[PDB]
């Protein structure tokens, strides 16, 4: 840890501005009735990037961390040559989160959710005796499983049975990581609901999803990487969204950077995207509603089965909560896009051909939205554009590797019995 001290911060309730000390894992302001995110106010007002040996923690001034964990990697930002020329753009930057050693990208789990894992796990008390509970569509689960296994952190994952192929590892994991799943046909929110049932057990505590400032501020290191590389704040931020937490985080990073002052005073326009036919946040945004629209549960689950990008389908995202995605899009003058599977597949091929690495379908959704925005005349050719490639390099990383898969200890019906779930998860760690 050489010259490290725990990051100093307080919390602010976004709805009221009330400022208070984090007593430990606060996910909300107990004094605020309306649903609201809380947001860190960092005492280190101006960011000082630490040396490369800090890995992901080089951004620790604006991460709510009490220690550093070994073996982390930061996002990498570089100026595009091939893709930029294809799109006619003069100032296209790619922030790459995954495995691409030729550019210095060494996130071995192959997605930006590694930033969440290293941030959240370093916020946790090392003497913590409760089991951390995380729900995920796959990539967050893989990152947390690896970090928690390596660090002997007790972790209960809830992942849809249909998504467990995402839970691959180079070597067997420590038994301190256990998995439960909702049955086949269930979607990400079904796994979230299952995790809420498990959390009724004493001895378990919620990671909290978008409510966890460590998750948001970890993802925001993509923007911190881009701004400190470029030397100014981009005009546009492109990211594919399921919950929207990474776009909320990008906005929050932008606000902190403006307060720092050294990088300019402009606000990046958020350009977010979903994969048709699972586009409920797009639909709510285009309607002008801060509330998610009616969406029959069975139709939503079927739509989640159709999309290529299985991580972009949350029926109950942080859209309307104060500080959530509606507020972020309003504050940034943002826009919402849809990509079909066909567009995402074209984008994956385009990125591999012109930039030299494979990317996930979710990242292809983001790139497809950039292709479409450029074709629509929305992006001036000199604009500074940040394309957040949220996952990639899995094909290269897996080559000539024998993988081990984390499989569920229990699979539960979509509406499970509470006493059954609680007894079973208690026995997993007893
Ligand atoms: C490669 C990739 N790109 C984009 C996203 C969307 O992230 P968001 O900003 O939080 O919606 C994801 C989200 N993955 C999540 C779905 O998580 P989420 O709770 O929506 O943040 C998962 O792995 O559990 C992703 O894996």
């Amino acid at each position: 840890m050489k010259d490290f001290t725990p990051t100093p911060y307080t919390l602010e309730c976004v709805a009221t501005g009330r400022e208070f000390e984090d007593t430990g894992w606060m996910l909300a302001d107990p004094q605020c009735k309306t649903p609201s995110l809380v947001r860190a106010k960092y005492a280190r007002r101006q960011l000082e990037v630490k040396p490369d040996e800090y890995g992901f923690y080089k951004f620790c001034d604006w991460l709510p961390v009490r220690r550093m964990l070994k073996g982390s990697s930061a996002p990498v930002t570089y100026k595009s040559k091939g893709l930029a020329r294809h799109l006619g753009l003069e100032n296209l930057y790619i922030t790459f989160n995954g495995y691409y050693p030729a550019i210095g990208a060494t996130m071995s789990t192959c997605s930006f959710k590694e930033t969440e894992a290293f941030s959240v796990c370093a916020r946790a008390a090392e003497d913590e005796e409760r089991v951390l509970v995380v729900a995920s569509a796959g990539n967050t689960a893989r990152a947390f499983a690896k970090v928690c296994s390596d660090n002997h952190i007790k972790l209960l994952l809830s992942v849809p049975y249909d998504n467990i192929e995402a839970l691959w590892f180079e070597h067997p994991l420590n038994p301190c990581v256990k998995l439960i799943s909702c049955e086949k046909g269930g979607d990400y929110f079904d796994a979230i609901h299952l995790s809420d049932i498990a959390l009724k057990g004493p001895g378990f505590y919620a990671e909290g999803g978008a409510k966890n400032i460590a998750r948001r501020d970890g993802m925001a290191t993509t923007v911190l990487s881009a701004v400190t590389t470029i030397g100014r704040i981009p005009d546009y931020y492109f990211q594919a969204v399921g919950s929207g937490t990474g776009a909320i985080a990008a906005w929050e990073a932008n606000m902190r950077l403006i307060e720092d002052g050294r990088f300019g005073s402009n606000t990046m326009k958020l350009m977010v995207s979903q994969n048709a036919p699972f586009v409920p946040m797009y639909d709510a945004w285009q309607a002008g509603s801060r509330k998610m629209l009616a969406y029959e549960d069975d139709k939503a689950r079927r739509d989640a089965e159709i999309i290529d990008a299985k991580v972009l389908s949350n029926r109950r995202p942080p859209y309307g909560i104060t500080g959530g995605l509606y507020d972020a899009l309003k504050a940034t003058g943002g826009e919402f896009f849809v990509a079909t599977n066909a567009m995402a597949r074209k984008a994956r091929k385009l990125f591999k051909e012109l930039e030299g690495v494979d990317i996930y379908s979710a990242s292809g959704v983001a790139l497809a939205s950039l292709v479409n925005a450029v074709a629509a005349g929305k992006i001036e050719k000199d604009a500074v554009v940040m394309l957040n490639i949220t996952g990639g390099g899995e094909e290269h990383f897996k080559e000539d590797k024998e993988l081990w898969y984390l499989k569920p200890s229990h699979v539960f019906p979509l509406e499970p019995d509470t006493d059954d779930v609680v007894a079973k998860v208690e026995a997993l760690f007893a």
